[PDB]
């Protein structure tokens, strides 16, 4: 750190760890900056290279997290315990690794574990991901007796001397693994030879490559996802780590390597950005923290140029201004004020007012693209009614605390209705007296509301039109299905009558009301519901029972797709069946399945449904 820091985009490591709760990772990633060491973002080195390692979301589902993560990222370190093989929420990761082409490596944690077996993992990878493994390294004793490691790229082999991670030394090759080992190698060297003709030469004739050589097709290989490098240890004995950071500087991809990020340009035109530090800065706030101590820091990551200590730079997906006070670097135990973030690398801000999740920064004189609060979606109302995009993208409202999830209905009229609203009372307050004569009708579907006044001769003194309208507006936010918002009408005042005295605000603010919870009660009202579109993600073992459900969920099957090894299935499902999905889906998919959905549109409850939810 500080000390003889060097910068390179070539030396840059922008790597996720991803995995399953309980994996382990955390613990590994504790342990690899216990090692390297001797926040959205924390940073170290190792070898020479800026590691920079990118939180990711803990809820391996929250798309918004996961898709943006991978977006921030370079390549993912993905965790297997080793004692489970692939696992639910790997499969996810993986298929998230892949709709964003994110090089990986993996790591079967756990091999001290009851039951761990590096085999269980190569094998259920083979078959649920369809990953091609390349078995990197090989264990030394098992379970209880599992103590060293052994390099097959390199044929050497590690024992290590406690759980304390203090005692490591290289040894030869314990004979009674040479063969197992010998046979790896050559297994390695066969792969190696698809991603270099010289290798496959040379493999041919019996000769042995260069391990500058293997480990560069194999980098290459890895890079190009076609295969997925394998290693193994035990974060929590201390086995395995610093073998890890090594893989991760010789087969992870540098911002050189992956492919140019691409953002819309001002006009609508998507251009394509290279990490060019001495181009047009363009960078993306991807967290937003606020520091119990330094104030909202905000983290971003530069696609193209440097960014540089108090300088003005212009958000533009909110067209504001902004001034970088400082810019800050997380480190395992300290903070680090920098001057400047080029290229392909990651820090903090501070200084940023409007800056949002999700906003683009260029700078000065630098054309202005878009590349795509904490936030989460959501949006308060009120008894506070927390609405959200699930469990316009906000269907599905929760209130204050206790309060369960709620499905945002509407209700409207289907015929137009002439009805009149009237009120005499001899309340306290002297003599109230309102009398108006409304014509509703329905407007096509999401046209909204439309008042319209066509009162002549001063039927109803004009001082009172404010009033009718501000009552005809109260009576509209709960109809009388349900007692969902009103919608897609057009109220047209034409009649009504006053009293030269008892006429009154409040009078002809009730009758505006009536009138109307007249009209929508006789108008042949219906109840609308919000209609998702969902994407489920099964493999297609499961594909069968799956579309039953979906069906069965009123559902509407648009189309398939192929993600790799799964099929994804398009539909439009209403929102009042995908309620608790999740975990029957899970069920109905062996835990192996997962959907997201988007609200789509609004649509008329089925007449039975609409019964049902009337009574
Ligand atoms: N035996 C063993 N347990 C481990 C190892 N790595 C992680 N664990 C345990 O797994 C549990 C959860 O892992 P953890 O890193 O803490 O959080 P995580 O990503 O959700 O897994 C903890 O009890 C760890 O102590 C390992 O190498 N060996």
């Amino acid at each position: 750190m500080a000390v003889k820091v060097e910068y390179d985009l070539k030396r840059l490591r922008n790597i996720g760890i991803a995995a399953h709760i309980d994996a382990g990772k955390t613990t590994t990633t504790e342990r690899i900056l216990y090692y390297t060491g001797r926040a959205a973002v924390t940073t170290c080195f190792w070898k020479d290279h800026r590691i920079n390692i990118i939180d990711t979301p803990g809820h391996v589902d929250f798309t918004i997290e996961v898709e943006r993560s991978m977006r921030v990222l370079d390549g993912a370190i993905v965790v297997f315990d080793s004692s489970q093989g692939v696992e639910p929420q790997s499969e996810t990761v993986w298929r998230q690794a892949e709709k964003y082409k994110v090089p990986r490596i993996a790591f079967a944690n756990k091999m001290d574990k009851t039951g761990a077996d590096l085999w269980l993992v190569i094998r259920t990878m083979q078959e649920r991901l369809g990953a091609r493994p390349v078995v990197m390294q090989l264990p030394i004793g098992r379970e209880d007796t599992f103590s060293g490691i052994i390099d097959v790229l390199r044929m050497k082999a590690y024992t290590y001397g406690n759980d304390l991670g203090t005692d490591i030394r290289e040894i030869p090759i314990p004979e009674e693994y040479l063969d197992q080992a010998r046979e790896y190698h050559e297994k390695l060297v066969e792969v190696a030879a698809d991603f270099d003709e010289n290798i496959m030469l040379k493999y041919l004739e019996g000769e042995e490559p260069t391990e500058e050589e293997l480990v560069a097709a194999i980098r290459k290989g890895t890079i190009d996802l076609k295969i997925t490098p394998v290693f193994l240890g035990s974060a929590l004995k201390n086995k395995g780590v610093q073998l890890l950071l090594d893989a991760v500087v010789d087969y992870l991809p540098s911002p050189l390597d992956i492919p140019p990020i691409k953002g819309t340009t001002p006009e609508g035109e998507v251009v394509e950005i290279h990490p060019d530090p001495n181009g047009p800065l363009a960078a993306l706030a991807f967290k937003i923290m606020a520091d119990p101590y330094v104030g909202r820091l905000t983290f971003i990551r530069v696609y193209s140029g440097t960014l540089t200590s108090g300088s003005y730079v212009y958000n533009t997906t909110k067209g504001r201004k902004e001034r970088v006070a400082r810019l800050l670097r997380m480190h395992a135990n300290h903070r680090e004020e920098v001057e400047e973030l080029k290229a392909g690398d990651l820090g903090a801000v501070v200084g940023l007012k409007e800056t949002i999740t999700g906003d683009t920064l260029v700078g000065e004189d630098a054309p202005r693209v878009i590349l795509e609060e904490e936030d989460p979606t959501f949006r308060v109302s009120t008894q506070t009614i927390i609405s959200g995009m699930g469990e316009l993208k906000r269907e599905f409202k929760v209130d204050a605390n206790v309060g369960k999830p709620q499905v945002a209905y509407r209700e409207t009229i289907t015929k137009p209705v002439d009805v009149e609203g009237k009120f005499i009372r001899q309340t306290g307050g002297r003599g109230q007296y309102g009398h108006v004569k409304i014509k509703v009708e329905p407007l096509p579907r999401g046209s909204g509301f439309e008042f319209v006044n066509a009162i002549v001769g001063g039927v109803i003194p004009k001082e009172y039109i404010p009033a009718v309208q501000k009552g005809i507006e109260e009576a509209m936010q709960s109809g009388p299905l349900i007692g969902f918002p009103v919608v897609d009408i057009k109220v047209t005042l034409y009649d009504g009558s006053y009293h030269e005295v008892d006429s009154s605000e409040m009078a002809f603010k009730i009758a505006g009301s009536m009138a109307i919870k007249e009209a929508v009660q006789k108008g042949d009202p219906v109840i609308l519901e919000p209609i998702m579109r969902v994407e489920v993600t099964t493999p297609e073992e499961y594909m069968g029972d799956v579309i039953g459900d979906l069906n069965a969920r009123r559902g509407q099957i648009l189309g398939m797709e192929p993600r790799g090894n799964a099929q994804v299935i398009r539909a439009f499902v209403p929102l009042a069946e995908m309620f608790g999905y999740a975990t029957d889906l899970r069920s109905k998919t062996q835990g192996r399945g997962s959907f997201v959905m988007f609200f789509d549109h609004y649509q008329e409850v089925p007449k039975q449904v609409q019964e049902k939810l009337i009574k």
